[PDB]
């Protein structure tokens, strides 16, 4: 796990309540999707939608320096899941903080399982395999703010004050019951009842079990190529074979590759 | 019915701040326009918005009684002006719900500042406007009354003891309209074209608003600067206008400032 905190923020919920009210409204419009997820681009490299969230505004206009500032944008995910995944092989800084207090979001990042706490400012690491879900509708209002750098830079300028910035913050960490060979033997079960018409759901079920148990995310593939052998379906050994080449080694999948077209 | 403050309630700033929040950001629908205006119906019986951020659900559900209610919605104005015009017994409340210091209506012969939480009064059947001359948020709630057989205003609230029609209202002081001030906005009678025939009425609109003047009479200067520009088709299309503004009198479907 490259991600880990950066340093945190009293957030002030009073001050926050009515950007969130925006964020939450404000029309926007957008294959391995599912569920509710919302962004909300606030810096594009300024919006319209800036001036409407004043206190995210003072928030990244003062905890930053754009002396390397990408974008920013909020992000909400509710009875989602991202799939396990990473979006490349072979640097740039991703940090994510989030708003609101949603007990059953999580996020996870090669062998590990986080819970991010309210301005806490995580920096999540795109070059290994990643995901994030929230199995509740419980709102997760975040703030994802993207940064660059050419000239290998001490990570410290994220910030423009250093005494924001605190990497020894301990982290909500879950711990995640131990995975076993008779429950790798349940999941082949699906093998059973998969079909055509319910790959896509087998596939998020199955990008779920890594955040209440010790097993690496990029084993869904492993078990959903199996589930496809044992069901007999050669299509689905294929589609899940290309799925797993895209999530687990980057490999971009045609334009062709379709969950529902078989 | 001349315009006047029928009580003030005490808005709880945090209360309602993430409720604008949601008006500004709630997408809406889509003349006679000019500038920002935005409404967002709230009872035409409840709309979805109402839940959607509720802090006004109270205050509307407390404060009226809905026997003779019969719409409510929140009304934003921007660096606009709407002209001087009136609608047609149907009451109608008015309260601002910001702080928005350019910001002014005007009824007959009156001009006022509502300021935050007082709940006006305006008659329908008059001669009104409402103008922000700044970029100023001006969110405001606007619930209208039904009654077609005399009633007291103060049977419109629910808690009786709401009811306060002794509030000093903020009446802009205006500078009186002189004779010559008036020959300068004839002058504009050198300038307009059937192209901006359209911006001077904007520009007349707001006169009022500043000096002491009717708002009617930008219906006047209209025609007038008209007569002054030597243009039969647009004295023609001012007299419309006016007619149809301060007589109610209905226009006609082609009717627009671009047909001649």
């Amino acid at each position: 796990m490259r991600s880990h905190i950066l340093g945190k923020i009293e957030l002030d919920q009073t001050r926050l309540a009515p950007d969130l009210a925006y964020l939450a409204a404000v029309p926007t419009v957008e294959e391995f999707s599912n569920g509710f997820w919302k962004h909300v681009p606030l810096w594009n490299a300024p919006t319209a939608h800036v001036e409407h969230v004043p206190y995210l505004k003072e928030i990244v206009t003062t905890v930053f320096d754009g002396t390397h500032l990408q974008m920013a944008r909020s992000r909400n995910l509710k009875n989602a899941i991202v799939i396990p995944h990473r979006d490349f092989v072979e640097r740039y800084f991703r940090t994510f903080m989030v708003l609101e207090d949603s007990p059953l979001a999580f996020h996870s990042n090669e062998d590990t399982v986080i819970h991010m706490r309210p301005g806490e400012i995580w920096f999540l690491d795109a070059a290994t395999v990643h995901s994030a879900v929230n199995f509740s509708e419980i709102s997760r209002q975040s703030l994802c703010v993207d940064f660059a750098f050419d000239g290998p830079f001490d990570e410290k300028e994220i910030f423009a004050d250093a005494t924001l910035y605190a990497p020894g913050s301990t982290p909500d960490l879950p711990e995640r019951r131990p995975f076993t060979a008779e429950h790798r033997r349940r999941i082949l079960s699906l093998g059973q009842v998969i079909e055509r018409e319910n790959f896509r759901d087998i596939l998020f079920l199955l990008s779920k079990v890594h955040y209440k148990y010790d097993v690496h995310p990029s084993e869904t593939y492993d078990w959903l190529i199996e589930i496809s052998k044992q069901a007999g379906d050669e299509k689905m050994v294929v589609k899940a074979e290309q799925i797993r080449d895209f999530a687990v080694e980057a490999r971009a999948l045609s334009e062709r590759f379709s969950l529902t077209s078989w």
